[PDB]
């Protein structure tokens, strides 16, 4: 099997796994929609009860499976629970990454397209005071990029440049992955992670220099970091906080497990996982949290910045921030650094959610790496056409795989690992090779607190929110549901094909 060459390269590839578009696009939206500081308290708690333990559990599962030549959950779940239903539950560990990748790479390709257009100065020209006259040209710029529907039909019509930049973006992701783990994902993380930290800090600095009649960047920092204990009783904030923690640390996407299956059997995972998790949080709450919201609060005030964040998941990042930057000297180049930052943010994360499908093809179907990467890309490139052309197809995928699915699968992999396999055998397998040991209190969090926390959460979804999504959406949502359900069917057939190759090989 292939291995991470260096300790540092493993951490940067794991941090590059986690530090992505969620740090800089999703976290600002999720924080502002939910009252700023009121969001932080459930966010910090969820990090301590959910994010940290699941990080360790997935590192253990990956490394455990990797010592037996398996990197994906269809095989690893069976290694933990010898039962066909573990193989079937394991398909989610391929389905969730592949579904999420279908829409993540596309959004990643926007930032590459926006970066190119901002670098070359092919950007809108706001008329030099009215905010709408400054924002509308950038709303119209993004809407023309992805092709937001102008009539009644739910059809997207992306620009030719967007589609070509998507092909370019895929080609960029293939070029890294086809070189492997050590000569591909690892080498690129040693380059991208410094680049990304540098850019973010500079932007944080430049945003902190913003002052207008409506406020300063400190006003956004106070809004984000001022508690509001009157919201701790809202199931929505807790749902939003735990869903963010999952998304940001790459938990429930089968990606950490696959990356961890390339860690040598003896090597530490306790300090490693903690560092990468600690890295991703600094990336959000310090860097991601200090760019979008302070800048939006700085030009518009808190209430309008909150209103901007509630308008959509991309308004703040693809419309508001460049519009804000367009009012400052060299703001076009500042936009380029912003969208170039997002491109390495997503690229280090898109290669992470595409490695599982590759690993499954190499490990379980014995495909060469070249063929495993290329077939994986072909699967993503084709499938992405559903996200590109059907309005709100992206949303449905992010909900079922990137929102519901990761919390379901996260609870699934904890029970399989830490209950069925055995809590004590799991505790042993987490701490083995540990440069440090997992604190004794976390054994009781993993066995009892975390699974009940998620169980209650998933029950609040299933009763109070999902009924609106099964009955109050446009009929076209079943087009995406049908496709992603058939995608699951296809992956199980591969699993079935992988256990039949294993019966003929042993014979
Ligand atoms: C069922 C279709 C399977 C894949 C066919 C993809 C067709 C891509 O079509 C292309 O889309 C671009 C963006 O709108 C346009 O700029 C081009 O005119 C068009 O050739
Ligand atoms: C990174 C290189 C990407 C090259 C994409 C070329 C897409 C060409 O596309 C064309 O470009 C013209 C000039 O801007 C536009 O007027 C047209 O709308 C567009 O069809
Ligand atoms: C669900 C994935 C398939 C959707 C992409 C299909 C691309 C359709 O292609 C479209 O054909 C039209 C007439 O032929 C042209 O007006 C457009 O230029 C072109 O975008
Ligand atoms: C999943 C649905 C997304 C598909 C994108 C629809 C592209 C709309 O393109 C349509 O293609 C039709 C057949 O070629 C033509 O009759 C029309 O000229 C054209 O409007
Ligand atoms: C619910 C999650 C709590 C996370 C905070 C744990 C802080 C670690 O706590 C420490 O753990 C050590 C090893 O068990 C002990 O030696 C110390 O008594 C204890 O202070
Ligand atoms: C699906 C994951 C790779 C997402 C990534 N952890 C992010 O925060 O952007
Ligand atoms: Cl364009
Ligand atoms: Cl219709
Ligand atoms: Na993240
Ligand atoms: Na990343």
């Amino acid at each position: 099997r292939e291995h991470w060459a260096t300790r540092l390269g493993l951490i940067l590839a794991m941090a590059g796994n986690a530090v992505g578009l969620g740090n800089f696009l999703r976290f600002p939206v999720q924080a502002a929609e939910n009252g700023g500081g009121a969001f932080m308290i459930p966010y910090i708690i969820a990090f301590l009860l959910v994010g940290i333990p699941l990080m360790w559990i997935e590192w253990a599962m990956g490394r455990y499976g990797g010592a037996q030549g398996h990197g994906t959950t269809p095989a690893i779940f069976y290694l933990l629970w010898r039962n066909r239903f573990a193989k079937i539950l394991g398909v989610f560990g391929l389905w969730i990454p592949l579904v999420v990748a279908i829409y993540y790479v596309y959004i990643e390709s926007w930032t590459l397209g926006f970066a190119i257009k901002f670098l070359v100065g092919l950007v809108p020209e706001p008329p030099p005071t009215d905010p709408d006259s400054i924002l509308r040209p950038f709303k119209e710029f993004l809407y023309s990029y992805i092709g937001v529907p102008k009539g009644d039909e739910p059809i997207l019509k992306p620009s030719l440049f967007a589609y070509i930049v998507f092909l370019i973006t895929m080609f960029i992701n293939v070029s890294i992955l086809i070189r492997g783990i050590s000569k591909g994902i690892e080498r690129f993380a040693k380059i991208a992670m410094p680049t990304l930290f540098i850019l973010a800090v500079f932007l944080v600095i430049r945003v902190f220099l913003l002052e207008t009649p409506n406020g300063t960047a400190a006003d956004g920092l106070n809004f984000l970091w001022t508690p509001d204990f009157e919201k701790l009783k809202d199931p929505g904030v807790w749902i939003a906080a735990v869903g963010q923690i999952f998304f940001t640390l790459s938990l429930g996407f089968g990606a950490i497990i696959t990356y961890a299956s390339y860690v040598r059997k003896d090597q530490d995972i306790v300090l490693s996982g903690l560092t990468a998790a600690t890295l991703n949080e600094k990336a959000e709450v310090i860097l991601g949290g200090s760019i979008s919201i302070p800048a939006a609060v700085a030009f518009f005030g808190v209430a309008n910045a909150v209103a901007i964040a509630k308008a959509g998941a991309f308004n703040l990042g693809f419309i508001t921030l460049p519009a804000i930057f367009s009012q400052t000297a060299g703001g076009t180049f500042l936009g380029f650094l912003w969208f170039f930052l997002l491109f390495f943010a997503g690229l280090t994360s898109s290669i992470a959610i595409m490695q599982p499908m590759i690993a499954f093809l190499e490990d379980e179907l014995k495909l060469s790496r070249k063929h495993a990467v290329l077939w994986t890309a072909a699967i993503v490139f084709f499938s992405a056409h559903l996200v590109m052309f059907l309005n709100k197809s992206l949303d449905e995928m992010d909900f079922w795989a990137g929102t519901i699915g990761v919390v379901f699968f996260g609870l699934t992999e904890l029970i399989i690992f830490f209950w069925i396999f055995g809590a004590d055998k799991a505790w042993e397998e987490i701490n083995r090779g540990g440069i440090i040991k997992v604190p004794r209190i976390y054994y009781y969090v993993m066995r009892y607190i975390t699974p009940a926390f998620l169980a209650v959460l998933l029950v609040v979804w299933a009763r109070e929110y999902i009924p609106k999504i099964m009955e109050e959406t446009h009929w076209t949502v079943w087009i995406t549901r049908f496709y992603i359900i058939g995608l699951f069917l296809f992956l199980t057939f591969l699993v079935f094909l992988a256990e039949r190759r294993r019966n003929h090989e042993s014979a």
